[PDB]
């Protein structure tokens, strides 16, 4: 029925809605308002614009330790759960004992552990190797280690050599690095990377050799500091970005992903999957090392023997030769020697630094000084060299664990799948022990809650006065004593009561003193003395943890305490007992307790209910690398894509297009270029390097490429548009027909003109790529570029994909295969850009915010329409499994495509190199299914129907920010705002009606900044603050107006009456709404002042006009030698007798609050 289509942006979510001819559909909404507006047509196009700032939104999607640990402890507790019951036959007390601290319920089997396992690794590996069977806790402790530390995902498949090839992701990294820098790409030619790299030497010194390898680059540039990211180095990004402030970066560090969200916040999102190239280059280094069972636990084993054979050596020598500097050198912490490494605050440097001198004064062994120059001498376990490790490692060893110990524990075979998913996936507390006091006084009372005794049922003072005079006063109390009690015909007991008190005798026996247990603050302190009784089996345990209430006690009392052991766990956590409050289920108690769980009129079944699932979406965005402005729109998008689900009836859309890019340096880039490649072998200054003719001019040297014939100042593609879409400068040449002769590349008559190309090309005037292509088209090229134009290689936006995908599909086939009722597709900014350029359907940020709309649009329009002509490319552009179809066999001979440009089905007839044009039908069509997918006469007007439309649902999202007011909440002796700031917003919402008198009551309406108000004709205004406010409207133009700005801009001189029809209308929309007529009248009089100026400057100005109409905070602009000052809109007091206008996220779904 629909599709949606998406821009995704830091300050922005365009979003449209399309049927299968391209349509938007038009709707009516209800106006929940009271004014006398009951609804409203219209169109499913818009966008919303949204702040970057301090919102509870912003702290939802920032990463926290806490969220981190409940993650890894819910995973935990996924794991425990398969282990519980046989767990309980090995050791009942085991999960309970985990958080030095004892693991073992007894000193001899943890004195035994400790010492045949000294790391968590040597665990891991004897489990991976020995084919003996082994105790079910201890195969419990390496699944948990596994499990607990995952490592990283940023590897889909399953682990391959390519993934442990350095010189493969060098080469990545050149190449992302090369495509964030067009004008100066760095040549990795025959580089070993690989040997350079994995050498056996300083990091530092790996990095001088590897930047030897390329000349023009120093080592503080920004790859030679992204290779010293790799490497394990500490580089600072701040004089390669020019930031104001230190950016460090270490992958190693536990802050390095926070980090590099900041640097992003800094640098923009562009480089983010060039850092990401990075670090998986540095995983590609420490797994070629791993590499050369359990690699991993092996070589950190073996870290360990050579630690410490080194450190016996060491000490050894120092003995020897140096006693006096031997205690300071392995027993001062304060120093920076061994002893201050291991157990100071000592870096690896300045231990380093300390010893270096120490062990060329010793001369007893140089070999110790080659493996500290290699930084190798005396590595911690706790520490990897700049990296995450991939999960796929632990997971190998999670296998080789569970096929090794399966045969012996036949539950681990059943679960072994689980068990692995649990690792792969992407109430809380335990429970008190059997014998715990307040667990025996939750039996004792649940049982005695219901007992009938009718007479010619039982009271709550009746219950605690049958507690306290029977059940503590008796080890058990049988029905008679009850009845006998009662005389001091009963119903709901059997010959004796089953639940006691025996706890409380136990311990009455012992501490000799009733009060101390009758005290309920006390309790915290005999709850955690019976957990120890039941946790330790040992008798040195229990008293080492009771010794923290031996004030409390008497000695024999303590001696007595520790002879006293329990073996039972209960079936419900103490907080449900206790904890939960309405009043306490043991409160209640003192109703059955499973009545009263499920009683709705208490509040203990919302809070279960609650419990069970007590977010993951703020929570899995925020772990993505981005800034928080990128992921606050990833957010909007969803809750967008959610709302647009819910307009359409619940009916799920059969596609979904997203596109997410961003929307001076360079001219210094290309600026460096022409200086090298001139220096190398008129003079105008960078500003205008710019202009595409003059900078393929300066590359050029003032000289044709095709003809040898040097040109005065006063184009063509070298694989031609048809095969291709290549409008860099790379594809790019300058020319007088002459050269390029027919389709095929620059022909071989011209190509005895290479001589000139290659004096370019180590000139550095001309990339490689673009002399091997002038030197040139063989169908794997064709191939190339197939798979060039489609695919998408941010990742940023395979998150987002794959995202929507989850939300998108639910639904599982009986077979466990996923039902895919969505497509999420993910399109290249430049297919949408070059169909805005070839079918004249041009875009001006600056006239209004329309555009991300129109963007939206277009996405789903050239996205629909490529997946409908082309179903089988369908793996290289929508997420999900799909079979990737032999590329060659759609690649044709003359007689799908012979041209490789996917967006020619578009046009009506394509021009070729040599100027003969290749006419096209007027419906494209899919051969194969019969599918029609385009119709140049009817979708081409339907596009320009669609961009035309005046109303488009522009929604500046209102927000609370968290002297700083969170929001202003409007008061009513008489109609005012007043601002609330965050400290005042919580005494606030407890008892507002007292501080509100406080200040000095129907209507609570707490209006948040942005807020929306509409007045008089047409006008709009948006509430940034109690004291200020914004324009509320946008100026829409006519498509004419509008691409007449645009060519006139870029530059028909017939239409030159068209700038003063635009100002006209500029002018008629500042008087209806900006309402700032001072400067409306300098602007109309510099507009004559200048009519003489040529209509491409004036064009210009005219932009920059808009600035004056722009929605949002006014600002400053400059019209020619003019500047107009920004008018604020300091009273509010307007906004008081407006119409308010509370909007939905799309703002399809208004309520429009009229108060006068
Ligand atoms: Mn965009
Ligand atoms: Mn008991
Ligand atoms: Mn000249
Ligand atoms: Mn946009
Ligand atoms: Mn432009
Ligand atoms: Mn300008
Ligand atoms: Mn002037």
């Amino acid at each position: 029925k629909y599709s949606i289509g998406l821009d995704i942006g830091t300050n922005s979510v365009g979003w449209a809605v399309i049927t299968d001819e391209y349509k938007v559909p038009s709707k009516k909404f209800k106006v929940l308002g009271n004014t006398d507006r009951h609804s409203i047509k219209k169109n499913l196009i818009g966008a919303l614009l949204f702040d970057s700032g301090e919102t509870a939104e912003a702290t939802r999607l920032k990463r926290t330790a806490r969220r981190r640990y409940t993650r890894r402890k819910n995973r935990i507790c996924y794991l425990q759960e398969i282990f519980s019951n046989e767990m309980a036959k090995v050791d009942d007390s085991f999960f309970h004992r985990l958080e030095r601290h004892p693991i073992f319920g007894n000193i001899v089997d943890e004195v035994a552990y400790h010492e045949k396992y000294p790391t968590i690794y040597h665990l891991r590996k004897k489990l991976v190797d020995s084919t003996d069977k082994a105790d079910l806790r201890l195969i419990y402790l390496a699944l948990a280690h596994m499990i607990k530390f995952r490592g990283h995902f940023l590897i889909e498949g399953d682990l391959n050599p390519d993934n442990s090839d350095v010189d493969k992701l060098f080469i990545q990294l050149v190449q992302t690095y090369n495509q964030l820098f067009e004008e100066n790409p760095i040549n990795a030619s025959g580089v070993d990377a690989k040997a350079i790299l994995s050498a056996r030497l300083s990091k530092s010194r790996r990095l001088e050799n590897l930047i030897a390898q390329l000349p023009g680059e120093k080592k503080n540039g920004l790859f030679g500091n992204l290779i010293a990211l790799s490497l394990g180095l500490t580089p600072n990004f701040k004089s390669n970005f020019d930031l104001a402030e230190d950016a460090k970066l270490q992958l190693s560090k536990d802050t390095y992903d926070d980090d590099l969200d900041n640097l992003l916040a800094q640098i923009g999102d562009q480089y983010a999957d060039l850092f990401l190239a990075a670090k998986n280059l540095s995983d590609a280094i420490l797994l070629s090392d791993i590499l050369r069972k359990a690699p991993l636990s092996a070589s950190m084993i073996k870290r360990y023997d050579e630690h410490h054979q080194d450190l016996t050596l060491l000490k050894a020598l120092v003995r020897q030769q140096l006693p006096e500097k031997y205690k300071e050198i392995f027993f001062d912490q304060s120093k920076n020697g061994y002893a201050g490494y291991i157990d100071g605050g000592a870096s690896q440097e300045e231990f380093y630094k300390f010893i270096k001198p120490i062990l060329e004064k010793m001369d007893g062994t140089e070999e110790l000084l080659v493996k500290l120059n290699r930084e190798d001498l005396l590595r911690k376990q706790r520490t990897f060299d700049n990296g995450s490790i991939p999960h796929q490692i632990h997971l190998g060893e999670l296998h080789a664990i569970l096929r090794r110990q399966e045969d012996f524990y036949p539950f681990l075979k059943d679960n072994r799948e689980k068990i692995e998913k649990i690792l792969t996936f992407r109430p809380n507390e335990k429970v008190l022990p059997k014998h715990s006091l307040l667990y025996e006084y939750f039996t004792v009372y649940n049982e005695l809650t219901k007992v009938k005794y009718v007479t010619e049922f039982l009271s709550g003072e009746q219950k605690k006065a049958i507690v306290d005079l029977l059940f503590k006063t008796n080890r058990k109390v049988t029905v008679k004593q009850l009845k006998e009690d009662y005389f001091k015909e009963i119903s709901g007991v059997e010959d004796r009561f089953n639940a006691s008190l025996g706890t409380y005798h136990d311990l009455l026996k012992i501490i000799k003193d009733k009060d101390f247990l009758d005290n309920e603050e006390n309790e915290d302190i005999l709850e955690d003395i019976v957990l120890t009784l039941t946790l330790f089996e040992d008798r040195e345990m229990i008293e080492e943890r009771l010794k923290t209430y031996a004030h409390l006690f008497d000695d024999k009392v303590m001696k007595q305490l520790k002879r006293r052991r329990y073996t039972g766990w209960g079936r419900l956590s103490r907080k449900l007992i206790n904890g939960i409050r309405d009043k306490t289920i043991l409160d209640f108690l003192k109703r059955n307790f499973m009545q009263l769980i499920h009683d709705d009129s208490l509040t203990f079944k919302e809070d279960i209910q609650k419990a069970q699932v007590s977010d993951s979406l703020h929570e899995h965005i925020a772990n993505l690398a981005g800034s928080p402005a990128i992921k606050k729109g990833i957010l909007q998008t969803v809750k967008v894509v959610d709302e647009l689900v819910k307009v359409m009836g619940r009916h799920k859309p059969e596609n979904i297009v997203i596109e997410m890019a961003r929307e001076q340096k360079n001219s210094r880039e290309r600026m460096k270029r022409i200086e090298e490649g001139i220096k190398e072998l008129h003079p105008v200054e960078n500003t205008q390097l710019q202009n595409e003719k003059l900078y393929l001019y300066y590359l050029q040297n003032g000289r044709d490429m095709y003809v040898d014939q040097e040109l005065d100042i006063n184009v063509d593609h070298i694989v031609p548009q048809s095969f291709l879409k290549d409008d860099s400068i790379d594809n790019k040449v300058l020319t007088r027909n002459r050269g390029k002769s027919d389709n095929v590349p620059s022909e071989e008559v011209v190509k005895k003109m290479k001589n000139y190309w290659r004096q370019l090309l180590n000139a550095k005037l001309i990339t490689q790529r673009k002399f091997d292509n002038l030197t040139k088209l063989s169908e794997l090229d064709k191939a190339g570029f197939i798979k060039r134009q489609l695919v998408e290689t941010r990742q940023i936006t395979k998150h987002v994909a794959q995202i929507l995908d989850s939300r998108m599909n639910t639904k599982y086939d009986e077979n466990d295969k996923l039902i895919r009722e969505v497509k999420v597709i993910t399109l290249k900014s430049k297919l949408v850009s070059d169909f805005r350029k070839d079918f004249q359907f041009y875009k001006v940020r600056e006239i209004n915010n329309y555009h991300h709309a129109h963007d939206a649009y277009l996405n789903a329009v050239v996205g629909t329409a490529l997946i409908k002509k082309y179903p089988k490319l369908e793996s290289e552009f929508v997420y999900g499994d799909y079979k990737v179809y032999d590329v060659r066999k759609m690649i044709a001979k003359s007689e799908y495509f012979f041209y490789s440009n996917i967006m020619n089905f578009f046009k009506t007839e394509i021009t070729l190199a040599n100027g003969e044009i290749r006419k096209r039908p007027l419906i494209e069509t899919n051969g194969e299914t019969g599918e029609i997918v385009w119709d140049k006469g009817r979708d081409f007007a339907t596009v320009r129907k669609v961009l035309s439309m005046p109303q488009v649902n522009i929604v500046k999202k209102t927000e609370v920010q968290t002297p700083t007011v969170a929001y202003s909440v409007l008061v009513v002796s008489v109609k005012e705002l007043l601002g609330i700031t965050i400290m005042e917003r919580s005494s606030f919402e407890k008892n507002p009606i007292d501080f509100l008198e406080a200040k000095g009551k129907d209507l609570i309406i707490k209006l948040p900044k942005y807020s929306l108000f509409e007045l008089e004709n047409g006008r709009k205004r948006m509430l940034a603050s109690a004291g200020e406010l914004q324009k509320g409207n946008e100026l829409a133009l006519p498509s004419k107006y509008v691409n007449f700005l645009y060519l006139a801009s870029h530059y028909v001189e017939q239409h030159k009456h068209y700038l003063d029809e635009i100002i006209e209308q500029i002018s008629e929309f500042s008087k209806r709404v900006i309402l700032a007529d001072a400067n409306l009248d300098k602007v109309l009089s510099a507009y004559n002042k200048h009519r003489d100026k040529p209509i491409r400057e004036q064009a210009e100005n005219i932009i920059h006009l808009f600035t004056l109409t722009n929605l949002g905070a006014p600002a400053a602009f400059k019209y020619f030698d003019t500047t107009i000052d920004r008018k604020r809109y300091t009273s509010t007091k307007e906004v008081l007798d407006a119409t308010l206008i509370h909007q939905s996220i799309t703002g399809l779904y208004e309520t429009r609050i009229d108060l006068s």
